[PDB]
């Protein structure tokens, strides 16, 4: 898939968690965003096509994923453990990282 | 993964086939909505709940995903001889199957 | 496994499903359904044997299966949301289909 | 496999079956059948690409390989049980479907 | 599948194999017995909840479980190899234990 | 892993069994000790290396493993039908089992 | 396998043991021990025909071979860690069990 | 496994192969012989170390095991059939290559 | 598969190939081929029957076989890199193995 | 399992390679390492509970973990070698890591 | 494999994808040099053997293989959309990367 | 991967088991050797081009291979039983199959 359908992924399933109500609606939820984000992490937006890959910028792109990763994984463990609320507020919580990286990069 | 999620998920898919440039790239989206229509097929929409699942309608619900798996799959036959321009057309074609049920019962 | 057979497996696994007390034994009773289900579909019942696999009431007698492995899927998808109250209620709603098919071909 | 591939599986595992002295030679022939008719049944015959796939010729082209499908695991129940002779005989009976189907579309 | 459930499988087969016909039968039958047996070895009886583990009771409880699996395996050995009045009648002795047990425990 | 690590393993899951505050820790803490102690089973404690293995001593060393592995299944059983109180009260008394031979050959 | 054969494979892989300078020709036959071993366990012995599955002759037969498995895997434990010397060590006490019940059964 | 081991396991099955009365037992046996038949034919005999791997002897005791193997799965392909009697004829059809290659390299 | 059966496997498919417009199509044949030719490297044609398996026309028959595998996997190798018209060239030239294999044996 | 529980597999299993005398012993260990610092790298601990994913902390915390999981490949890779001391060795030079951690986070 | 091992692959390769004229070429390619980086990941060098698992030129030499695994993920993500041309832009721009590491570290 | 490159993969191989200092290394250097070799069996090299498949060049080239698979087997094989020192010597006599084919043919 490419960036413009990983983000896709990402935002639907960000809106499944939202109105999940049982833990493994959450879980499949998650799965499908940690594959998205994989898949992203060695992407190269658009706006950063004349960039090297060791650029400041690309760390930068590469860093937010694998925070956004970190994140989903730990969301991820909860959702496991059969902790809705607490899954869908660290999922509420990766917003954040998000939108740190569309104000640079989108 | 719930009818919308479902649909959102076909309706996704449809545009990436509309969009690419490459068969590995229609075959997963084709894939997809295969899974998709395959979950979906077992499902009671909103304007269906009252009634029974041995109903005319049900019946009618029911056979329009056959219908549409069916479709899918052929042009899933045509994404994986490698055939781009026929996936995408054979795709196109599918909407009648999306719109006739939509028109009934959405 | 014959027909009879299959109908007695059909019938213990609802009574399982219709005292679990947890998804597990719902998910894996509905499971053991549509395997049963999905091996009956091909059967030629006692009364119907003096017919055509092309007569109206073979076609319905077939047709009863797959209107069967219908509700099962819808039932597995509750019971493997946790929903175990909701997968009883949707697996209750399979007798409909059970009853419809007994009463003309049993 | 287009079409016309599929029925040279389908006719030629006939043969097989007719000539065959042993149950295995008998499963492995109904199952080659039963993919070749699974892959079949979402094609559109050149008799029928002007038709739109709703129509009364689709369903009952549909529906053809359904029920044959039926029979090859009727069929291969059979087989599965040693039941040489059985098997062969539900193959014979198979014909009325291969030949209402090529009367009607071929 | 709790203890009843189990020994409805254990009795529900052995009936299969009583009137099977074929070699086949006799071994699903019989291996269906062998895990649903497998799964009761652990199981505490009502009769016996009283008891500790290590009493004299639950030592020949579980060792009739382990018996009874001695002759499944002995039976569906001899269902391998095709001989299928031989299975049935090592069946039929499995009633020695399955009673000699039910006079004590149940 | 030797007795000690399989001891170690056993005692550190009963641990997370009771201060678990859900179904999947204790499934997870269980299915540990059921292999922990399959593998201990085949072990020579220290205080037996001197006696055969087909010494009283050996026989009952092996069957109070045999009676763990079964209370673990029994416990497991609970914990995968989501019964945490439950399974946590198995585990308990499981405990019987570790000092009985513990006082016997620890 | 019959009796026969498993008793065959039995002496043959612990010759193949006895001259093995080497744990993965020791793992192997180790391996090939446990599974005619497991056969075995359900057969009856020419010498034990006249008798009940509920004979204590029959408990002890079937009880030589949990002691023989119990046995095969300690050896199995020392070989999987590259100990060829103390694999066969382990190996060489399997005999007492091939022994003691060769002097009550064969 | 060595030379001698393979060579083992060609015998010792040939012989089960000689007194079995069913398919399975004679399926099985020339399963083991073509695996043993497979890993020989990569070994270098005592009586040919002297040899270079080139020779009119490396090659003809080569062929020697691909002919063998050639009739191992002729006889194998009798006994999937069913047909246990031809299967065990084409066994002692074996010998002549067993005998040719002992005169020559043994 | 018998001979025959085979040979009109290895016949079919390479007409597939022929008129494929497709890696995918063409690499799914030669793989049957492939099956196809291994089954039949052990049967014995009906004109060299009254031979013994160590004769040069079986000698000659069975290396017909590895010499089209060889050129089968060759034939693959250029299909599993998408060079369809490379691919179909090498399957042309298995027809020379075909028809000196048929001009001495068929 | 967590973070808790993470540590005690981390501590147990560091003991385990600081007693073993072979390889295979080693290797078992640092997968369980392995697996039990990939848990943990998506945790936050007690003290870090009011932490930010992206303070210094954080990055810190997951830096650690990182560190740790290089060093346990390294030392992984060096048991699957055979190398016994200088795998124990590695595990040893990991103490600095779990030590740093330690002082700032535990 | 060892770091001097690891790199051969990465350099063979890097040849293979710049000589080749197919897309599955370059996929199996990065494919084995994703493989032999991951690998490398976890090595240290000869000329930083007396150097801390948390030195700078530990972290940077960690750095870069990451750095390398990306582009390679990156180069495999446009292999397998079947842009060779851009694929082998992505595997050059790669050299970059192997050179920067070697003026440090070779 | 295409002649050349497989040529490459069996001399690096050659060169890792000539520098090895344990059976894993080996064992995998040689795996790879099986496999390259597997792939170059179906080749026709540079100067071969204009030759029948059928042709005593070709039945050689092939034979060449058949035999480098058939001592690649046999290392194999020693370096399973840890045997470094004679796996390696194997591989050294190896040699003179690499460099028989080649004087032929290179
Ligand atoms: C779960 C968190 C995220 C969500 C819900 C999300 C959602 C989205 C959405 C809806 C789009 C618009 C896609 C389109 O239709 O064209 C988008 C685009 C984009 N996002 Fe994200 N995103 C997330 C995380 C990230 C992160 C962590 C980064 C960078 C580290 C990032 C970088 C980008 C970029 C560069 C685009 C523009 C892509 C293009 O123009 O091709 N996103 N995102
Ligand atoms: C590729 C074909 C199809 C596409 C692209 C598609 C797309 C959509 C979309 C975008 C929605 C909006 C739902 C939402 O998010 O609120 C929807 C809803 C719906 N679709 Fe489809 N659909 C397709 C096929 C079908 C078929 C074959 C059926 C009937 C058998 C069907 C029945 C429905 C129904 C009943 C709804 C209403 C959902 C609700 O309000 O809960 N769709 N579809
Ligand atoms: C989940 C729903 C169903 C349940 C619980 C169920 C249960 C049963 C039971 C307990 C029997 C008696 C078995 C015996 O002969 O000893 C039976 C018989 C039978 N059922 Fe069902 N059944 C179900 C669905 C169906 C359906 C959908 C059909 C038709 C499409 C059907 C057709 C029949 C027929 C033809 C027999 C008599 C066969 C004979 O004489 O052996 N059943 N069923
Ligand atoms: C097992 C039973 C059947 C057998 C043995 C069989 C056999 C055949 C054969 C030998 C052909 C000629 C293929 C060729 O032109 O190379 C053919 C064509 C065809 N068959 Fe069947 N068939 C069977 C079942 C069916 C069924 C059930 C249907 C419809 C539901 C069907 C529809 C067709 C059609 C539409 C063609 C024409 C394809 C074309 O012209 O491209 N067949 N079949
Ligand atoms: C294959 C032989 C066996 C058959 C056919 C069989 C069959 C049955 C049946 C039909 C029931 C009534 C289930 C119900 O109440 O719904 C039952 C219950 C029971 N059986 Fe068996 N059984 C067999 C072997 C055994 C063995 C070997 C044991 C003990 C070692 C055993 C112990 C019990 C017990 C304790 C109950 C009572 C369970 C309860 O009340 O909840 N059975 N069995
Ligand atoms: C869940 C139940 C059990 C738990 C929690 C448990 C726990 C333990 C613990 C913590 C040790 C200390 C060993 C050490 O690290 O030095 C130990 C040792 C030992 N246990 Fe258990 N155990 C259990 C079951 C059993 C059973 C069923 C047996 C006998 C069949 C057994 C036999 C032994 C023996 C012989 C030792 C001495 C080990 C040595 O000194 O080498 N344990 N156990
Ligand atoms: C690993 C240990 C064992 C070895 C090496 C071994 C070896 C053998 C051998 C070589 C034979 C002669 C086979 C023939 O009839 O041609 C035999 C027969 C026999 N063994 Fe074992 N055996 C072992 C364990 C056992 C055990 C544990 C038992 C009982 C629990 C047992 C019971 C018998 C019986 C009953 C026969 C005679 C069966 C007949 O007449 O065909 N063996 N054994
Ligand atoms: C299925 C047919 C065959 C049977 C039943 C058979 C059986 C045997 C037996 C029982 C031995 C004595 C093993 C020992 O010393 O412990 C042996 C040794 C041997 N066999 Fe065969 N064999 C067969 C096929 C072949 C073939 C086809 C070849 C050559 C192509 C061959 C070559 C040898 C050699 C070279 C030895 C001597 C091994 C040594 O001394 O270390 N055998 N075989
Ligand atoms: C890919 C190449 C090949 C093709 C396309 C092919 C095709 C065929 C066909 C269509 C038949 C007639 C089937 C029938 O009896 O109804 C046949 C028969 C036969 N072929 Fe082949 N064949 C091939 C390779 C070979 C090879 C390599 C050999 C020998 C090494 C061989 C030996 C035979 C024999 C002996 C028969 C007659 C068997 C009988 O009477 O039933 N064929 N072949
Ligand atoms: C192999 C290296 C390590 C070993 C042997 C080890 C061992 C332990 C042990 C025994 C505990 C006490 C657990 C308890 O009973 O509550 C612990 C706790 C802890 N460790 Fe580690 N540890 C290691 C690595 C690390 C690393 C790398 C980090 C951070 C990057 C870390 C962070 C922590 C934290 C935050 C706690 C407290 C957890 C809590 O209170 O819930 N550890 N560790
Ligand atoms: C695809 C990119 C790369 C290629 C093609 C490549 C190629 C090579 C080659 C051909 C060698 C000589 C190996 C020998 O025969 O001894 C080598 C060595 C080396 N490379 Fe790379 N390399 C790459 C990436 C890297 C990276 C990213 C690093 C560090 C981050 C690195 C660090 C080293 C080191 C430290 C050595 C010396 C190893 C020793 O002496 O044992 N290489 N590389
Ligand atoms: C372990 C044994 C072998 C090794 C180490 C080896 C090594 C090599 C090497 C390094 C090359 C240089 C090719 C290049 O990159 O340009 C080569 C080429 C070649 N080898 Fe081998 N080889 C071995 C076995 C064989 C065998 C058994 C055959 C014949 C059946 C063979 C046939 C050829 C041919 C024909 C070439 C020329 C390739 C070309 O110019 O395209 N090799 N080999
Ligand atoms: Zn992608
Ligand atoms: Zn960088
Ligand atoms: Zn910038
Ligand atoms: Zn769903
Ligand atoms: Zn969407
Ligand atoms: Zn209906
Ligand atoms: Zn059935
Ligand atoms: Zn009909
Ligand atoms: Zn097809
Ligand atoms: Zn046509
Ligand atoms: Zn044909
Ligand atoms: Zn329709
Ligand atoms: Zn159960
Ligand atoms: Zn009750
Ligand atoms: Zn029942
Ligand atoms: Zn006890
Ligand atoms: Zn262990
Ligand atoms: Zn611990
Ligand atoms: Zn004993
Ligand atoms: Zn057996
Ligand atoms: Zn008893
Ligand atoms: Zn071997
Ligand atoms: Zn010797
Ligand atoms: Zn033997
Ligand atoms: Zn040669
Ligand atoms: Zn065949
Ligand atoms: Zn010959
Ligand atoms: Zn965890
Ligand atoms: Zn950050
Ligand atoms: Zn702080
Ligand atoms: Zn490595
Ligand atoms: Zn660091
Ligand atoms: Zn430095
Ligand atoms: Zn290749
Ligand atoms: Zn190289
Ligand atoms: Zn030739």
């Amino acid at each position: 898939a490419d960036l413009e359908d990983n983000m896709e992924t990402l935002n639907d399933n960000l809106k499944v968690i939202e109105k999940a109500d049982n833990a493994a609606q959450v879980k499949d939820a998650l799965t499908k965003m940690a594959a998205a984000a994989a898949d992203a992490w060695s992407a190269t937006p658009p706006k950063l096509e004349d960039k090297s890959p060791d650029s400041p910028e690309m760390h930068d792109f590469r860093h937010g994923f694998w925070c956004l990763i970190g994140q989903i994984h730990a969301a991820l463990h909860l959702a496991n453990e059969g902790k809705v609320k607490e899954a869908q507020a660290a999922a509420e919580q990766l917003k954040t990282t998000c939108n740190a990286c569309h104000q640079k990069y989108r």
